[PDB]
């Protein structure tokens, strides 16, 4: 599924070619960001879903420093078909208000009609000019960590200027080789391919259980974004990558120390009304016919995460 | 595919169960050389055979050849691929065609493990459980090492733990596997995790399933627990939990999988490609995972 000149299309990119006509398919909209600065109460809105990981981090930055009531949301359908994300009916679906889209495409195309790239999610939408703001995960968690501090937000700097070289080595480890690394696997055609994603991807899981071995956090002993983005891929790991993805060398329950990172995090108040694995294991599951053809669930592991148990 | 008339093809009425179900009588007869056998190191029904004929140490008293893990648009094959042994009595390419050979008209599914009497140049009996009956005792008087793994005085014992084994696990991965719709495929499997647990309890305290006897409930299931982590809990989505779960059945797995003689007829690796490589239907990118890296943890029982 593209947007093709605001046209729906789940045929190819397309008929011609590369070209033909080139599609952009990175994130097209990087606002917010700039020198100076940042935003305001009741002006921005959060496109976002359960499913997706990447917008997982948006949420945990936006419950993690209090502005719910501040940036409303609306929340996508799980199975991502024909139109792909959709607000149709359905678990944990919350309808697009202001725009009442059936489906996200109409999110990108009310703004610019005639839009031409892929129609993704998590979406930070301007809501006085009415358009989108920024629509790349990475940015949006900055912008809503730097200043709403000045209106009510709650304090909280997950990016400390005395660590950023730390937290970006870290980062783009996690981005190339674990974040994206699942995908890479999962969706692999060849096995040479999918031997050499799922191997580095090991190889990152087993550098960060190093890492964190007389650790609490990744970077000092500060909970930041390097945390923030690796705990979304983490948390589906065993309940949907593991199998659908086949990243099975083994499970993330085997890694003592990330286990632990993973516990500490799905049990902080805030973080953990934004976990909904039932949600994400149905998406995954029932939205991927070329790994998953019959569309069925697995009966899940049962029980894929820990609590928080080695104090003292 | 079916043998139609045949006449391989992917009207008449095929028979689901297998056909061939000689030896089993009075007398036996059980020469050495005379039986050839037919299996693979995927099948684990075929697994069955190779374990009891590995036990009464009949490995030369019985030849055989090893079909090829890829199981395509031909069936069961013994193509120059990977991991086996081709067919030296009537040099087939596949499988379909060592049915053939003995009955050119025949209709049934093409399967193993297959006991073919290389003498009158048929098949013998082509049917797990009756086939490790046959080599478990009608060898003995001609050089099998001793053992008795249906032991009469517990046939009763051994007899149900097999029919719920079978019917709900043997039988079970297969049918969450290949069911397609979320109902059929949750009819299948709960019930199948119902018996891994009620094999857990039955074989706390136990080291075997019946008498303190390694015995054929044992053997008939070795085969799906072996496979199940690498697998089924993968492939057909079994997954509720591992076998690495289950601490006795993990007990079982280890004290079976290390036995000399058993751990030869082990080939994973063989396995899992066979499964993911085979069932386009379930896993169509045909990718196979790598994964998991110690399936059974290693080998460590006594007091």
């Amino acid at each position: 599924g593209l947007l093709i000149d605001g046209v729906w299309r789940d045929a190819w990119y397309d008929t011609k070619s590369s070209g033909g006509r080139f599609v952009r398919k990175e994130s097209q909209y990087r606002g917010g960001l700039d020198a100076g600065f940042r935003g305001e109460p009741g002006r921005y809105h959060l496109y976002a879903g359960f499913a997706c990981p990447w917008a997982h981090r948006v949420l945990i930055m936006r419950a993690l420093k209090g502005l719910e009531e501040m940036i409303s949301v609306s929340m996508v359908n799980a199975y991502m078909g024909e139109n792909g994300w959709t607000f149709l009916p359905g678990d944990d679906v919350v309808p697009d208000s202001i725009n009442g889209a059936d489906y996200l495409y109409q999110v990108y195309t009310a703004a610019d009609p005639t839009y031409t790239g892929r129609v993704t999610i998590p979406i930070l939408w301007d809501k006085v000019e009415k358009r989108i703001l920024n629509n790349e995960s990475s940015e949006i968690i900055r912008i809503l960590n730097s200043a709403f501090d000045d209106v009510g937000a709650l304090p909280g700097d997950y990016y400390p200027a005395e660590f950023r070289p730390e937290i970006d080595r870290i980062n783009a480890r996690v981005y190339e080789t674990l974040n994206n690394g699942v995908y890479r696997s999962g969706f692999a055609t060849t096995q040479e391919a999918y031997e050499e994603a799922f191997y580095p991807l090991f190889d990152t899981l087993d550098w960060l259980e190093e890492h964190l071995t007389g650790r609490e956090w990744l970077v000092g002993d500060r909970l930041t974004e390097a945390d923030i983005r690796l705990f979304p891929t983490l948390v589906r790991f065993d309940a949907i990558y593991h199998g659908h993805f086949k990243c099975n060398l083994r499970r993330i329950a085997d890694y003592p120390n990330l286990s632990r990172l993973v516990g500490k995090l799905a049990s902080h108040e805030r973080v953990a009304p934004t976990i909904n694995l039932r949600h994400a294991k149905a998406h995954y599951y029932g939205s991927h016919p070329s790994v998953n053809p019959t569309g069925i669930v697995p009966v899940g592991p049962a029980q894929p995460l820990p609590g928080l148990t080695l104090q003292s």
